[PDB]
């Protein structure tokens, strides 16, 4: 997938906007632009508003302005993206016509929603029990363990939804660069992995100190707060409400306290495993490829739909990989998720990731494994043998804040 | 601002305030602002502030929120950077620690006057009787930012009724590369989209 961004940052022509005029700079030496067409498209939230096609006439190391028709100006609330393509109609020895050398994307504008949530006629029907928490609202029922605090089980009907509670992770199946060139044997401390075994990131102890579940005119909420421990010293400390309404959404809210004097985690979010296992994913986002938050600059912010497969990098050396970022609308299923965040989704849990030295040797599991981020740590590469993640990338700022929502059709 | 919604429910621990606003201008939605009181058995509370800011309009100056005291206190005290004025992109001469002045010196008598005097990273401020608690910057004067920015002279400024107090979750930063072009760098600028900040009320 690094490629694409190596495309992408290489590219023979820049583009700077300023109104709803457009400015072309060549970066050729030599050649005029003669094999080249640009398109515009304008969007509303992944909606085609307007398209257009101008063909480009710079001369090495030039300008060219393209001036806009004039642009529609939406009401409905969302997202308005500018987005350019440049295209060559002929083929060439190396390329066939059609060939896309260079793009760009603007944000044009946003509209904020405003509108309030359909009344009810019912509100969901909370449970009490020795072991967990019940709340229904009609075919629909969520399970909250009592002892775990977590959303341990859910269904819709009389199918059950999860393989595997949803909880906080703060881990991530160590990337190449993660690892440095740290051996069983030759252990470097400096590597991000050895920080994170070290720290015991990796096998801390989350500890339930509260759970709460109250009903109220228009919903029911839930209530909790975990700690992570290791040996004595607590990491983190994860914040949650949930909250289920009437038309049966179920509204996540997480927030969470990383110690100062522990490594930087390398992921603030949740995951579960799904026991349903659709063909395609469908996202509103950054995409389609695999991006990181170091490394997105070559994604374009759209509505994308790949099939599962798809979302799985084969890296021969197996780690975390798949995330997308900045997605704010997910929809695998019969489920649908919409906040902000970044996500990835397969067959391996990280674990196994984690656990298998070769690609050849992974298998599928169960369901789906979701890993859904509030925010996710850079990959880094300035190179492979020492810490190379930058500043900007490294989740520092002590207090993370996140808001999920979660629902069905 | 414009009330979109504000409810309340009693809780088995405690009531629970719930609203958010939409500040609108001509036609337009700038920011939506939601929170949720709590009040517990303590007497304690809780506020929570989760704010959006439409991606096509500048960058706001700040994101918190003010309200005019009655109370007047000879000192101010308080956990945070100190003991000086500081914003976002100044502040490397501050230190961490407890300060207690006059509320006198909370006030930086700029010849020509404006926002002026916010201490940053602060976990715990008191005042009087009220005590608030969380993470945020804050200013502490007898002047309104609506008297600051209308008065053009320090001399013609007066005190207010009672002491104005400005708690923000974020603040812009000052800049100041040259004082005739913006010159705030991006990382000091309010341009993420969505902020939330916590805040604790109470009194003793």
């Amino acid at each position: 997938p690094a490629l694409t961004e190596a495309k992408h940052q290489q590219q023979f022509f820049q583009f700077r906007l300023s109104g709803q005029t457009i400015e072309v700079t060549s970066e050729y030496l030599f050649r005029h632009s003669d094999n080249e067409l640009l398109h515009w498209m304008v969007a509303l939230d992944g909606k085609p508003l307007a398209s257009g096609e101008v063909p480009l006439d710079v001369a090495p190391q030039g300008k060219q302005l393209i001036e806009l028709p004039e642009l529609p100006q939406p009401e409905s609330a969302g997202q308005l993206w500018l987005t350019v393509r440049v295209v060559q109609p002929n083929a060439t020895a190396w390329s066939e016509a059609g060939h896309i050398s260079a793009w760009q994307q603007w944000r044009l504008a946003e509209n904020l929603s405003v509108t309030l949530p359909a009344a009810s006629h019912a509100i969901p029907h909370l449970t009490t029990s020795e072991m967990d928490f019940c709340i229904e609202l009609g075919n629909k029922r969520w399970q909250f363990n009592r002892q775990s605090g977590f959303l341990s089980q859910m269904w819709i009907g009389d199918k059950k939804q999860l393989l595997t509670p949803l909880r906080d992770q703060f881990t991530r199946a160590p990337l190449d660069n993660d690892i440095g060139v740290s051996e069983a044997t030759r252990i470097d401390p400096n590597a991000w992995v050895e920080r994170w075994k070290a720290a015991g990131h990796y096998q801390a102890e989350a500890a339930l100190l509260q759970c709460t579940a109250d009903t109220l005119a228009d919903a029911v909420l839930i209530t909790t707060a975990h700690a992570w421990q290791h040996q004595g010293k607590t990491l983190f400390i994860s914040r949650k409400t949930y909250r289920i309404d009437g038309s049966g959404q179920m509204a996540i809210t997480v927030d969470v306290e990383v110690a100062s004097d522990t490594p930087h985690p390398a992921r603030i979010g949740l995951n579960c495993q799904l026991a349903q296992v659709a063909e395609r994913v469908n996202w509103l986002g950054l995409g389609p490829q695999e991006n990181y938050p170091d490394r997105l600059t070559a994604a374009c912010f759209d509505r994308w739909d790949l099939p599962l497969s798809d979302m799985y990098t084969p890296y021969v050396f197996p780690s975390e990989n798949g995330l997308r970022c900045g997605t704010r609308e997910l929809n695998y299923g019969p489920h649908q998720w919409r906040g902000d965040f970044q996500f990835n989704i397969s067959r391996y849990s990280q674990q196994q990731l984690m656990e298998t030295s070769h690609r050849h040797l992974l298998h599928a599991e169960e369901g789906t494994w979701l890993n859904i981020d509030g925010f996710h740590m850079g990959i880094g590469g300035d190179d492979s043998w020492s810490p190379s993640v930058s500043a900007e990338f490294q989740l520092s700022a002590g207090r993370y804040h996140y808001q999920l929502v979660w629902c069905q059709k």
